[PDB]
């Protein structure tokens, strides 16, 4: 269905989904909802070349955590590294659904991605996944040599709830005083457990990610209102003092996205706190433009991916 | 003065200008206004390395036109090429005021820039400069070998009224059936001789480029209302049919810019006409963020420049 101004291929994609019909995602079991993303991502021929992928299980902060290490192919030596936190509304997502996005970031940056297999919701609730995400980030900083990376040159990155996770891991690293981070890449992040922004109102339906989906995602994550008010759930609620000293950020938002305004608002809060921020709204785009494989060849998406990889590279250089 | 959300260094810049005082630009003679930009650009140490600059005067469509050819240094062979049309509101601007911006685009793309020294206003009026701009573009396509470029791989680029000029040259090339263009790079372009968009209302003052300046710029360009209604002055007025077949575009706009809305509106019109467009709003930025030397080290500006160079490069490749 979409709106005037939606990029042409994206609009055609939305119309194709509308014609395909199907139950609202939030009316499905977590298992069936996961299968929607799995099936849709698998339905598209995509370039996954130029990477080498290796699983690694680590012992960190009291639990076993599974990683996927994604390295630029045919490259020798220690490389700088970014943690990658996947989206999917906490309920959906995993490594293979996100592999093309991760691949594009790795190939475009020359840096190694460390995907963290955090526990999904509702199997776990806040703050289980963010504690895993932080534990893995500290692990990479300390033990990077074991997986062929320079852990002292370390960024965090993610899409959607993964952008939430990246932002929150940066906050947790500030709180803990470790590890040092070069950069945070937030691709259309969730930043606030509230649903009254102008973008939430304007794009409630018809633009892939719906308000109904967002409320369901948040409900599966946690129904504890006190938890939702914590900065580690809703980082937009942080004060300037709480944000001071965070690493430089690139925040990409999508024009036609309920989460657009809270993402841009978080960028403004970082800027007001003296954090270096580049905040770029990709016009014509819907939420998860960098994830969805049917959109991966849209020229604006390719440009967004080129930028994301380049900014990772710029911030992960030697000295 | 600025607004909540203006990027921190940009805000400090605006405040410094406010404290410096001085007459409104539009109350100055063209000569004195030109000197404001010349002096301000010269007051900042900037990196101009990595280029070789050579002047060339050409005979094209009945007149002598001066070019500055800006080539990546230490590179052999034919290179692809982009025309560069400078901003300055038609009254101001020239090569040296714009040299750092041009340099960044050349170094970041690996392509040669051809700066066109169009006749300023009010010394000339519409359509003198755009006819010169087009003549030079056709010349480069035909005679590129003479200046070390592959004229068959040709883009147009410009900031502000230079973005207007690039967009209009692309339209003139469609009208003439020549030359073929790979790409149009529009950095915060002027697209419409009207002053009633929401951004014009919101950012009328306090954000460097004022509504008063824009009206003065347009008045110096042409006071002919019929001329202003032509698509070669106000390309936003073009129909979908008139825009069909134009080359792929990157349109960067600035959040805090009176011209923001008409730039984004032009991107939407291109998209509606089936033209490939990437439209990106750089949040926190003011107009001419890529031109103004005091802002050239602002991290978001560096990111915008990296993107602009990269997108030129991507679109100017072989085959």
């Amino acid at each position: 269905s979409g709106s005037p101004g939606v990029e042409q291929h994206t609009q055609a994609f939305l119309e194709a989904l509308e014609q395909g019909g199907g139950k609202p995602l939030e009316q499905l079991s977590p298992k069936d909802a996961r299968a929607v993303l799995t099936g849709a991502q698998a339905s598209v021929k995509v370039d996954l070349s130029g990477i080498e992928v290796k699983e690694r299980t680590i012992q960190a902060n009291g639990q076993s955590i599974k990683l996927q290490v994604v390295r630029p192919a045919n490259v020798k030596g220690e490389l700088p590294v970014f943690m990658f936190f996947h989206g999917g509304g906490w309920v959906l997502g995993d490594f293979p659904t996100h592999q093309r996005l991760i691949r594009d970031l790795v190939v475009g940056s020359g840096a190694v991605a460390v995907y963290v297999d955090y526990t999904p919701s509702p199997e776990s609730h806040y703050p289980t996944a963010i504690n895993q995400a932080y534990a893995a980030t500290q692990w990479v900083a300390e033990h990077g040599k074991e997986i062929g990376v320079d852990g002292k040159r370390l960024a965090v990155a993610g899409n959607s709830v993964g952008g939430n996770m990246a932002a929150v891991v940066a906050l947790k690293a500030k709180e803990a005083g470790t590890p040092a981070l070069r950069f945070q890449l937030l691709l259309h992040p969730v930043t606030d457990a509230s649903f009254e922004t102008a973008s939430y109102k304007q794009f409630a339906d018809g633009h892939f990610l719906t308000t109904g989906m967002m409320k369901w995602f948040w409900d599966n994550y946690t129904t504890d209102a006190k938890a939702r008010e914590q900065i580690y759930a809703s980082p937009l609620r942080a004060s300037s003092e709480q944000l001071k000293g965070l690493p430089p950020a690139l925040v990409q938002t999508a024009e036609f996205d309920v989460l657009r305004d809270e993402g841009e608002a978080y960028a403004r809060k970082l800027n007001a706190a003296g954090v270096t921020v580049t905040s770029v709204r990709y016009n014509g785009m819907i939420h998860d433009y960098g994830l969805l494989n049917p959109l991966s060849q849209v020229p604006a998406v390719k440009a967004a991916m080129r930028q994301a990889g380049t900014e990772l590279k710029v911030h992960l250089q030697l000295e």
